[PDB]
């Protein structure tokens, strides 16, 4: 096909909830649109300011109404944070879809989705462990080489809060995160105009995607899979062993 002049706004928003493939498709977004597309990794390697950002953004979000001049102010911060991107994934910005429908009236949504128990397993692996699981001491030990302290795992939390509309929530309570997604994916199909909408279940790959978008399927390249649990695993002890990420980034070539 031609080439033709993207414009570097908002061109895609993406509902879905961490451990549902949002980072293959950050790195799928970057590569059909050579700009790039906001993650909860954006924040952690190359943007960690950001996290108070958030923080109070997340913090003034409940006077929001669907437009008062406290949304304006609101809406003017996210514009902020987003600028120079094309995309959006992943946590803490995917419990704010409804937000950046309004704000960018021509970007499209996606949401991704899996199997509800490979979705809470692979969560209770990376993001949101047992309380009494021993490999919560390792995450937390690999955080620090990161970088990450306290206020880092309060924007987590309270970003899944954001996006799952609990003022508190029993994260070692399993039954209560599965019911949270569930109701979750079933909120945005239910609120985003399906001629707006793309759903993408793991495993989807490029045609859907591409045909939604109206681009050509990039040549020679597979669909982005990374991020998996056991890299992160892997990711988290290499961390613990070496003490620093510029020791080992060479060994995550693209999920880092
Ligand atoms: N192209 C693909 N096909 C199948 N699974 C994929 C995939 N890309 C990512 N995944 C899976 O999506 C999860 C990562 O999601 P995210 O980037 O949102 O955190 C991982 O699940 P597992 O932890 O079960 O391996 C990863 O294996
Ligand atoms: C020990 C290291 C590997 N931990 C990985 C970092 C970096 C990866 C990461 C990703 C997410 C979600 O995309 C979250 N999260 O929303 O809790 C946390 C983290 N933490």
């Amino acid at each position: 096909g031609a080439m033709i002049e993207s414009s570097t706004t908002i061109q895609v928003i993406s509902a879905g909830l961490p451990r549902t493939g949002t980072k293959s498709l950050k790195n799928a977004l970057e590569i059909i649109y050579h700009k790039p597309c906001y993650h909860m990794f954006e924040i952690i390697f190359n943007k960690q300011s950001d996290i108070i950002k958030w923080q109070n953004l997340i913090h003034d979000s409940h006077m929001i109404t669907t437009l008062t001049t406290k949304t304006i102010a609101i809406y003017d911060k996210l514009k902020e944070l987003l600028d120079g991107y094309i995309a959006t994934t992943d946590l803490p910005t995917c419990g704010f879809y409804k937000d950046l429908m309004n704000i960018y009236p021509n970007a499209k949504v996606l949401l991704t989705i899996r199997d509800k128990y490979d979705w809470l397993h692979s969560l209770r692996k990376v993001v949101l462990p047992k309380s009494n699981d021993p490999w919560k001491l390792k995450i937390e030990e690999g955080d620090k080489v990161l970088g990450l302290n306290s206020d880092f795992y309060k924007l987590t939390e309270d970003s899944l809060k954001f996006a799952f509309q609990k003022d508190d929530l029993n994260f070692d309570d399993d039954q209560v995160l599965l019911e949270c997604y569930d109701e979750y994916n079933r909120l945005v199909q239910e609120t985003v105009p399906s001629d707006r909408l793309l759903v993408l279940r793991l495993g989807d790959g490029w045609e859907p995607l591409c045909k939604f978008l109206n681009v050509e399927i990039p040549n020679g390249i597979d669909y982005p899979c990374v991020n998996s649990h056991h890299q992160m695993t892997q990711l988290t002890e290499q961390l613990i062993k070496y003490k620093s990420l510029d020791a080992i980034i060479h060994m995550f070539p693209d999920l880092i």
